């Protein structure tokens, strides 16, 4: 069937939508080529609608069925509980889209009578009705990028589809424990979200070394969400139902599948009927879990049809990396084309055809890649990095305008060992916080989709736990990585690294003079900025922190707060 059917009504905005990066002195100090930086808006929604709309032809085979059997078998070891209303309410972010029924995120979070009354009635309705399609809102995501004329200039906005706040709370009640436990049990080491960035690196490196002659590739499915069929969404439900579940949970899961997940009507911000969805909803709790499962199932089956030898897979939502034993150059190319063919039959053809890579560093997934630096003692250290353009463009925007969720903090945490994060992002934001007297205030940032409340002053212990002490001592980065950062700076009109070094020394000093946690920031985060180096020893605070939930519970679709 058609992934979507449209009425003609436009995807409409809620409030004013700034297109171009605002001129602000502090954002300008990071990035000056403001004309290159843009936010996607509802104005480009039609362009996206065209791309995401198509017929799905799906043909399953014995390899697929074999794999699905394995998955259902593994899922049967999982025991998931219902969350209570109160528990589900606290997993709601404060910034979450308000209900159409006279309450918002703040009210959910403080268990207000009108919110709980509606949530209970929505729950009752899920148990009583299993067929009536549930209403959803369609919105155009406002995301920031840098323009690329070479690649056809401005990207069209992504479409986010979500049900009302009340339903989203009920989703947590029914499924949060399932989406938290199931993927890991089913996929084991292939489940991407379990890994901290440091662990992810170690996993990729060992997988690479475990082959006599390694070959790797990434597979990018064109419009993964549109490729997910009704039957894929029902297969997911069948898999959820393999777990040991509460009776009410089973009813609610089945209702949410048939009334919400498989499809339903799309309403714009002005209440107009936009059309109907028959594919994955971007803004539901199960999006991340479901996409990972379906991708994994299709990929694992496709590996077999492709005749790939000794396959190690890493799956994060629609992001797939496979590392395997090479059969020869021509043999590998051949098997990769057969892989693509299998995936296509499974309804998930590529955006760009996958290419074999015989060097680990060349594999790009989730827009990241492995690279090499050296630690204090000159030992080789691997770490995850990425092209800094988008992180920098967003960082500038987020300086110019207050955004409820702050991606820059996420990037500092996620890419802490990197040259660009340490020298530019850290220096910049610590100088901005100092300038605005916001150094002690907690911020909301997203990590692997989940929304977190993080104090900037806790950055050092967080980094140590996620990346190790070496993250504060890396030097002698690779020439490729330096060149990529350099090229990014030129393109965006960001000051050069040495300029940042000077600034970082000043920031460091200001931080050290405040004592306490701020001193530790100055000491550990900016040790690179001075020749006369302080001794970096393990931080006590890191030990006295529990960071486990960080690499278990994250769903981009999910509206999750920790
Ligand atoms: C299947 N691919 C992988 O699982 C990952 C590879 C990869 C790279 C090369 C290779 F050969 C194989 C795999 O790199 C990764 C780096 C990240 N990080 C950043 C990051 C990147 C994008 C998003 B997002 O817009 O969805 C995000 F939320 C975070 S992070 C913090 O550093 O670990 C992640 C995190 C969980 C999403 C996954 C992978």
């Amino acid at each position: 069937s058609m992934s979507y059917s449209w009425t003609g009504a436009l995807v409409t905005p809620c409030a004013a939508e700034e297109q171009k990066l605002p001129i602000n002195a502090l954002s300008n100090s990071l990035l000056r080529h403001h004309n290159l930086v843009y936010s996607t808006t509802s104005r480009s929604a039609c362009q996206r609608q065209k791309k995401v709309t198509f017929d799905r032809l799906q043909v399953l085979d014995s390899h697929y069925q074999d794999v699905l059997k394995e998955v259902k078998a593994a899922a049967s070891k999982v025991k998931a509980n219902l969350l209570s209303v109160e528990e589900a309410c606290s997993l709601t972010p404060p910034h979450s889209a308000k209900s159409k029924y006279g309450y918002g995120a703040k009210d959910v979070r403080s268990h207000a009578s009108r919110a709980v009354a509606h949530i209970n009635s929505v729950w009752k309705d899920l148990l009583e009705d299993s067929v009536t399609p549930i209403d959803t809102t369609i919105m155009a995501k406002n995301e920031v990028f840098c323009v690329q004329p070479e690649k056809g200039g401005r990207k069209p906005a992504r479409l986010i589809v979500f049900p009302d706040l009340g339903v989203r709370v009920c989703e947590k009640m029914a499924l949060y424990d399932v989406v938290s436990k199931l993927p890991l049990a089913v996929m084991g080491s292939s489940y991407g979200f379990q890994y901290s960035p440091g662990q992810r690196v170690e996993f990729l490196v060992q997988a690479w070394k475990s082959k006599k002659t390694p070959m790797g590739f990434s597979y990018d499915t064109r419009c993964f969400d549109s490729t997910v069929t009704e039957s894929d969404i029902r297969t997911e439900e069948a898999i959820y139902q393999c777990c040991d579940l509460d009776p009410q949970a089973r009813v609610a899961i089945k209702s949410l599948t048939e009334r919400l997940y498989v499809g339903g009507p799309l309403t714009n911000s002005r209440g107009e009927n936009c059309g109907y969805r028959r594919c994955r909803a971007s803004g539901v709790l199960t999006t991340s879990c479901g996409n990972t499962l379906t991708c994994y199932i299709k990929a694992r089956a496709a590996c077999r049809a492709a005749g790939l030898q000794d396959c190690t897979m890493l799956v994060y939502g629609d992001d797939l990396v496979v590392i395997c034993e090479s059969a020869g150059v021509q043999e590998d190319a051949a098997s990769l084309r057969a892989f693509t063919e299998a995936m296509t039959r499974y309804s998930a053809p590529p955006g760009d055809p996958p290419q074999p890579e015989y060097d680990l560093e060349l594999i790009t997934s989730c827009s990241s890649n492995v690279s090499v630096a050296h630690d204090g003692a000159g030992k080789r250290v691997y770490y995850l990095t990425r092209d800094p353009t988008t992180p920098l463009a967003r960082a500038a925007w987020e300086t110019a305008r207050h955004t409820p969720v702050n991606s820059w903090l996420g990037n500092i945490i996620m890419f802490a060992p990197t040259l660009w994060a340490r020298m530019i992002l850290m220096t910049h934001f610590f100088s901005v916080l100092i300038a605005r007297d916001q150094l002690e205030q907690a911020l909301d940032c997203e990590i692997y989709g989940a929304c977190y409340s993080i104090e900037p002053l806790d950055l050092p212990p967080i980094i140590q736990r996620l990346h190790g002490l070496s993250a504060f001592s890396l030097h002698s980065y690779s020439p490729g990585e330096i060149n990529r950062v350099a090229a990014c700076l030129r393109k965006l009109g960001v000051p050069p690294l040495r300029a940042w070094r000077h600034r970082a020394r000043s920031v460091r000093a200001r931080l050290l003079s405040r004592g306490g946690r701020a001193a530790i920031c100055g000491k550990y985060l900016f040790n690179w900025a001075v020749r006369t180096k302080l001794k970096l020893t393990p931080i006590a605070a890191a030990g006295q922190l529990a960071l486990s939930g960080w690499f278990t519970a994250g769903y981009s679709g999910g509206d999750i707060y920790h």
